[PDB]
């Protein structure tokens, strides 16, 4: 990062060229150059490189990853005034609150929908259970009923959750990280339905994002499951399509995990005030979100003035219908382990490497695995009386060290007076 310029990371399936146009308008008005990048695996790279000080000023991702980033000390607290907060829907702010603090700007609400080819399939199925017979009919015409990305558990989750699968039990404003619901009867029933689709040759286990997108956009399969970002490529294609409610399973709505695309400010950025200018006054405007949306649709945007108009598009209305049948993702740090566990389980079950029951039993254990965290005490570093110690403290707590190594490193870098009288050490003693 350099002072006086902004670097932004956003995923490659989003409207990064539109976002670059917002960056050009920012540069035109203010002189600040904005560089938009879309690295591979950016949600994993960010915590890796925010440790070498080689991260972006601003990172975009769904809000579920941001609690972990914030817990690890990678994100700055944002400071929107009340008048700006009133411009966005309250529930979008809720998704970017962590430990009582706002840690990112909400951009847009994402939910998966059922996307279908009206020429192949004028009436889409209401139920998952009728898809096998639909596929049989379409196969006689040289087509298939449904293709979607089986390599990312985001896309299979709506089916896993339909009959009662869940990530973490939510009990009175709190998620219980030891109560994981990926191995209950409903999760098993949904994943078994998927595996049976594959066993019966109505889908194949290797289908990924590119294969499913190609197939739908070239008229080869009647349906796909995807989010708003995908509509742009379908529009460019020759396909007459609709976007509608996901099929039910066992008479229950499919329950997608709802993401809020969010923009966080790197805690290590020397440009936090510039990033705030850009996000509040350029991106989160009608004209800024339109520039991104026109490139790849955002979904249901967090900005009320724009969303009130945008929701008139039936595809956005359907996005919110599916969102209301699902659940907003937790943002707790355990979400990374949850997603990795379910990803392995879906892939292993779909490929036949494991049974559904064996895969999900391992997933429950892996998702609930406790993890040793020093960064619980990062707030104590801000009670340091000098900046050198403050920063030494932060590096030590973010360092994967043992408790002994943390204490010892703090003595080396942050002893300026007797420990019992130092607010940093008083905090660490009470906390760690
Ligand atoms: O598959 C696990 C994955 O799901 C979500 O990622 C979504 C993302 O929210 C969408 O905006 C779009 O990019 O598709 C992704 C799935 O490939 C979670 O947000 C993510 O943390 C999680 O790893
Ligand atoms: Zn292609
Ligand atoms: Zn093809």
């Amino acid at each position: 990062t350099e002072e006086g310029k902004l670097v932004i990371w956003i995923n490659g399936d989003k409207g990064y060229n539109g976002l670059a146009e917002v960056g050009k308008k920012f540069e035109k008005d203010t002189g600040i150059k904005v560089t938009v990048e879309h690295p591979d695996k950016l949600e994993e790279k960010f915590p890796q490189v925010a440790a070498t000080g080689d991260g972006p000023d601003i990172i975009f991702w769904a809000h579920d990853r941001f609690g972990g980033y914030a817990q690890s000390g990678l994100l700055a607290e944002i400071t929107p005034a009340a008048a700006f907060q009133d411009k966005l829907y309250p529930f979008t702010w809720d998704a970017v609150r962590y430990n009582g603090k706002l840690i990112a700007y909400p951009i847009a609400v994402e939910a998966l929908s059922l996307i279908y080819n009206k020429d192949l399939l004028p009436n889409p199925p209401k139920t998952w259970e009728e898809i096998p017979a639909l596929d049989k009919e379409l196969k006689a015409k040289g087509k298939s009923a449904l293709m979607f990305n089986l390599q990312e558990p985001y896309f299979t989750w709506p089916l896993i959750a339909a009959d009662g699968g869940y990530a973490f039990k939510y009990a009175a404003g709190k998620y219980d990280i030891k109560d994981v619901g990926v191995d209950n009867a409903g999760a098993k029933a949904g994943l078994t339905f998927l595996v049976d689709l594959i066993k019966n040759k109505h889908m194949n286990a290797d289908t990924d994002y590119s294969i499913a997108e190609h197939a739908f956009n070239h008229g080869e399969t009647a349906m796909t499951i995807n989010g708003p970002w995908a509509w742009s490529n379908i529009d460019t294609s020759a396909v007459n399509y609709g976007v509608t409610v996901l099929p039910t399973f066992k008479g229950q709505p499919s329950k997608p995990f709802v993401g809020v695309l969010s923009a966080g400010i790197n805690a290590a950025s020397p440009n936090k005030e510039l990033a705030k200018e850009f996000l509040e006054n350029y991106l989160l405007t009608d004209e800024g979100l339109e520039a991104v949306n026109k490139d790849k649709p955002l979904g249901a945007v967090a900005l009320k003035s724009y969303e009130e108009e945008l929701v008139k598009d039936p595809r956005v209305a359907a996005t919110m219908e599916n969102a209301q049948k699902g659940e907003i993702m937790p943002n707790i740090p355990q979400m990374s382990a949850f997603w990795y566990a379910v990803r392995t389980a879906v892939i292993n079950a779909a490929s036949g490497r494991q049974t559904v029951d064996a895969a999900l039993a391992a997933a429950q254990t892996n998702a609930a695995a406790p993890m040793r965290n020093p960064t619980d005490s990062l707030y104590c570093c801000d009670r340091a009386e000098d900046h050198a110690c403050q920063n030494a403290c932060k590096r030590i707590l973010m360092s994967k060290k043992t408790e002994m190594e943390i204490v010892d490193g703090l003595i080396e870098g942050c002893k300026t007076q007797p420990l019992p009288q130092d607010p940093l050490w008083q905090c660490f003693l009470e906390s760690s």
